[PDB]
């Protein structure tokens, strides 16, 4: 259905990680590039909340960042690009470069974060 | 699906090309970076999006990557000078990726402003 097209294999085989979340903050997408950055397999991330991929010191503040952007609207205005400290499964930390993007589809709101290594 | 709307409404520009270096996709983020509308770019060759001083050399670099077979693209790692329609120049950052789709080879260049 989607794998037979061109847009799914673009994000799936991208050099950058790709973490899509639906309106309920559930990770519906997690390509192999994001598996190497976070150290998580696809089975451990899909279906679960977004806060598992957030560092533990940033867990208190992150649910309030997402909630505010959902109530805002702003005639749709993607987001931003900056460097953030990613926390892996094993507890180690690497610096990265995120590129967050709001994406409306079928009256709902999603978020795709394109990540790469910045060390 | 949610995959077309994701790249269409991405803050980063998105320039997909097919086997014959023809631009199949050009989202509104890439419209602002290059000064070209998507109507002007779709169907035509990649040549226009390449700077004029790099026009002759660039087609050989793409052809060499196709014959190699390698999955990961190691080129275009550091900052590069994009050339707009009007002739002015801005600095950017490219994240190039080989995409095996539809039994052919593609290339998606995700771009941003690194000014
Ligand atoms: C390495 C893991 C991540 C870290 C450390 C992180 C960090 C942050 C920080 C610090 C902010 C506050 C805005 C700012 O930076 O000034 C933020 C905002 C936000 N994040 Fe993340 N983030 C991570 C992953 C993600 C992912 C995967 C998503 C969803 C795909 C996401 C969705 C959002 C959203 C929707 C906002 C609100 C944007 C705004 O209005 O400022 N985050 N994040
Ligand atoms: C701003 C416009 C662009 C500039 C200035 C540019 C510049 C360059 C340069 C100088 C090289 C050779 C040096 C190197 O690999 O580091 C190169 C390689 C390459 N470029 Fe571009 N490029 C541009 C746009 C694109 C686009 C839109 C695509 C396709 C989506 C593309 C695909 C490739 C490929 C496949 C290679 C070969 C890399 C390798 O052999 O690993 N380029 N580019």
């Amino acid at each position: 259905n989607a794998a037979d097209g061109i847009f799914f294999p673009a994000l799936e085989q991208n050099m950058m990680g790709a973490v899509l979340i639906n309106e309920n903050d559930e990770v519906m997408f997690f390509n192999p590039a994001a598996e190497k950055l976070w150290g998580y397999k696809r089975e451990e991330v899909i279906g679960n909340n977004i806060d598992m991929l957030i560092p533990r010191d940033l867990r208190p503040a992150h649910p309030e960042y997402i909630r505010h952007n959902r109530e805002g609207g702003k005639a749709r205005v993607e987001g931003m690009s900056r460097e953030l400290q990613l926390e892996k499964k094993d507890g180690s930390k690497i610096w990265t470069r995120f590129a967050l993007s709001k994406v409306s589809a079928e009256g709902k709101v999603y978020y795709l974060a394109l990540v790469r290594d910045a060390s």
